[PDB]
């Protein structure tokens, strides 16, 4: 089985999470999919906005490869856009969750019952990619693009500055206001939210919002070594974050040759964060079964005792490998990621299920859940596509508002 053949199989099955596993009314990605049919939160119909952005990009890659016909793919995009035009919005921003059948918000926590700007950014990164795919298509495709541009123009990023501060807040509630009180400072998984906030052709934010808020005037630059590997940035509350922090903002945003005032190369920073993750698993100081060069990758996912923000350190390491971590880093470490992909595939049905690799597993605890999460499946399909053809990067980087946003914030590609 060639690397191309293996990638084709992993891509086709991961695509089926979003094609066949979608909530029927919305056509969107449910937060989770349990092969066992047992849902502790009884939320099979609860759709995630962020994961749906990844899912929409996963469906786009499928259409381009011919997994579904041009007509079938357009019928799905139309269904998704119709749901988004109707579902609950908070100053144009989308909540973390909705009930897929009604489009009503599902609070992600008591006071988190409104807009979630980070999740809105992950959805918009996907929608701008579909916009660029259909912008020069037939008349029906161009009409779909026009509807997407209206949703994009309706997101009021500037509102989330909480009365003109030079920072973006994560949440806003119509009942609890600003009570979640989370201003977003880098570095974490949320960079694309500041790039899209600056890109908005209607409610765009000043550059000061990125320089004073995200970068905190250079405080985001903090060179340090982790596992003998040099990292350039300050990671929020950690020496090296979970591997998804190197992936979510780079599904559409092309890291190759990307640089700005705070990082001479986002590609090399994220490659090093991947290498730190792999180095920790190879070291395996907690002596977990299976951890090594063929099996590595620590990120946030289901865990033996529930859900956990796994990261490459002894406090967050629980003996749980999440296939999304190593596999969505294929664009940074092609050989090491294909090594884990080849090894995970050879473990059989216990980890490679109907909609691709299952969320997480522990060889030590003999814990092999037959469960998926949209946010872990999404990056696998998109990063394999970007590695193979650069499709999602080409589409997203071609958007004129995105290009103006990158220039505004001082980003460069060379």
């Amino acid at each position: 089985l060639s690397d191309d053949a293996l990638m084709d199989t992993v891509q086709r099955r991961t695509f089926l999470y979003f094609w066949e596993g979608a909530e029927p009314n919305s056509g969107l990605a449910p937060e989770r999919y349990h092969v066992d049919g047992v849902y502790p939160q009884n939320d099979a119909n609860v759709v995630t906005s962020g994961g749906s952005g990844f899912g929409i990009m996963a469906i786009l890659a499928g259409i381009d490869r011919g997994y579904v016909t041009r007509e079938e793919g357009l019928a799905r995009m139309e269904r998704i856009v119709s749901f988004l035009e109707k579902a609950d919005r908070f100053h144009g921003a989308y909540p973390h969750w909705w009930y897929g059948d009604t489009g009503k918000v599902k609070p992600f926590g008591q006071k988190d019952n409104g807009g979630d700007l980070v999740e809105t950014a992950f959805l918009m990164q996907g929608l701008l990619a579909v916009h660029q795919y259909y912008a020069n298509g037939n008349d029906k495709e161009k009409a779909i693009a026009q509807r997407i541009d209206r949703l994009w123009r309706e997101v009021d990023w500037d509102w989330y500055r909480k009365g003109g501060q030079n920072v973006l807040y994560w949440h806003w509630s119509p009942t609890y206001g600003w009570e979640m009180d989370f201003p977003i400072h880098g570095y974490n998984e949320c960079m694309i939210m500041y790039i899209l906030a600056a890109a908005s052709p209607t409610h765009g934010v000043p550059a000061a919002v990125y320089h004073d808020g995200w970068a905190q005037n250079g405080a985001i630059v903090s060179p340090h070594k982790v596992e003998g590997i040099e990292l350039h940035l300050r990671y929020q509350g950690t020496e090296a974050g979970p591997l998804f922090w190197a992936q979510y903002s780079f599904l559409g945003l092309d890291p190759v040759g990307l640089k700005d005032e705070y990082c001479p190369s986002y590609f090399h920073e994220m490659r090093n964060l991947t290498l730190v993750n792999r180095a920790y698993c190879i070291r395996n100081p907690k002596h977990y079964k299976g951890f090594g060069p063929d099996c590595w990758g620590l990120t946030a996912s289901y865990s033996v005792d529930g859900y956990a923000a796994h990261s490459p350190n002894e406090q967050d390491d629980k003996g749980v490998i999440s296939p999304t971590a190593a596999l969505s880093s294929i664009v940074y470490t092609p050989e090491y990621s294909l090594q884990v992909m080849r090894h995970l595939y050879n473990m059989g049905d216990k980890v490679f299920g109907p909609f691709g690799f299952y969320d997480a597993f522990s060889e030590t605890d003999n814990w092999y859940p037959q469960r998926y999460l949209a946010i872990d499946q999404g990056p696998i399909a998109v990063m394999i596509e970007n590695y193979r053809t650069g499709l999602l990067w080409k589409l997203f980087m071609s958007h004129p508002d995105v290009q103006a946003g990158l220039t505004k914030l001082g980003f460069n590609t060379n």
